[PDB]
């Protein structure tokens, strides 16, 4: 099966601050050595629901997987609804190897004193919107295996930073659509 | 068949300010979960071929469609050149059923009075560039099924919003290139 | 076989000041009327791995392909590792077809004196971020079938153009995700 997805309903699956305050919309479809994926995030409850001016302008979102491109349990994403697409919902309460969907090794290398400096090509930076309101940008950042967390196998992480007061306001982003190469 | 388009000529097929003064390249190819999705827009005639100061600098271009997927009449794009690919023209006159390149119902739900704020998710921001100039800015925003003009089951949007002053140039923008989660 | 790509290892391919002073990581995968492409550049040797206040801030790599939509060897990118995909390298010393990937010549025409301006479409514009960090964009610049170079049937080009100071960083830059039009 060709796509692993959070499923598209809103019920919270994801921590920004505290467990399952918020849904994270993630939707990965292989295209051969390529995933396309699709990725935002709402905030349902917690800190992140009405922010204030001291929450923290700076979330990282972590996926860890295994070495079968399983999720840990340590992500910040939960496992209950995170598996390969069956309608709007997912296939069942199961560990289906996933490999073909992680992010190649050799593109996208963990870090290692090795070399200091990782390759920038491991990193997508954009801007999305919070509220989808034109005048105010977020920077996602996505992330390709950088994570040892856990002794994760490979890693996709999400980091949301801004710099204005979007104080009393729901955090809450337009979708962003990226690619990556794959292992096999 | 995999892709819907408007074929890649440049003969005018979309209304921005009158009918037919424009063209719109949309591209929206199957990727199983997701389409997608490439768009640019361009002004062959009318207000938007030559703009001047006071020119409004937000044109919305509208893609309303039915319950089997076929583009409503009313739409701003013309249904005569819109069609499933057939070499690098459309496979006929004809109307066919196009359900999986709709946009997913559950993660793109239609405004309802049942919750105020829609979903963030249901658009995508970003800029493309007036003139091909890096220095024109323009911002585009995709919007699924946030239209009920007509009884639409289904809708994408284009919008465009730019604040610098580009009078006595074309309306012409750089490609886009997008994704969404589709319907079944 | 639906992807080329440079491979994803990091030896040297490229000339952005000098002959293989640099790796390109593109991979272009087939995706029916459409490629999804995937970009990034590093300068490994040469001006560019420890710029100066002087190092020019506009770099073009120029893809250019015959008529089989092979490289020409007059462009910026090194022939050998530049093939179809078989594991994390490629299939064989050999001059593989390759139409199916090349931009489609009428989304995307050559220039022309017919008319005076190009079509905006033929570009996709947005930023990258070098060092993967988030307050220094660079302007990347994707151009299809623009060069006339050598006879060149088919083009791509990757220009990045900056305007802050990078002295002393060595050039490397956050990956970017594209799609465009296919030729058959």
């Amino acid at each position: 099966r060709r796509t692993l997805w959070t499923t598209p309903d809103t019920s919270p699956n994801c921590k920004m601050s505290t467990e399952k305050d918020s849904k994270l919309t993630l939707t990965l479809t292989k295209c051969g050595s390529q995933v396309l994926g699709n990725v935002s995030l709402l905030a349902v409850t917690g800190e992140y629901h009405q922010m204030t001016a001291t929450t923290k302008k700076d979330v990282k979102i972590s996926l860890l997987f295994d070495e079968n491109g399983i999720l840990l349990p340590s992500s910040s994403l939960s496992k209950d609804y995170w598996n390969y697409r069956s309608d709007d919902s997912i296939v069942s309460q199961k560990y289906n190897n996933a490999v073909p969907f992680m992010p190649n090794l050799t593109a996208y290398p963990k870090p290692s004193a090795q070399n200091a400096k990782n390759y920038s090509r491991t990193k997508i930076i954009s801007n999305v919107y919070l509220g989808a309101l034109t005048y105010q940008p977020v920077i996602i950042t996505i992330a390709f295996n950088q994570e040892t967390e856990n002794g994760c196998a490979y890693s996709i992480t999400f980091t949301f930073t801004w710099q204005k007061d979007y104080s009393a306001q729901q955090f809450d982003v337009t979708s962003f659509t990226f690619s990556y190469l794959t292992q096999e």
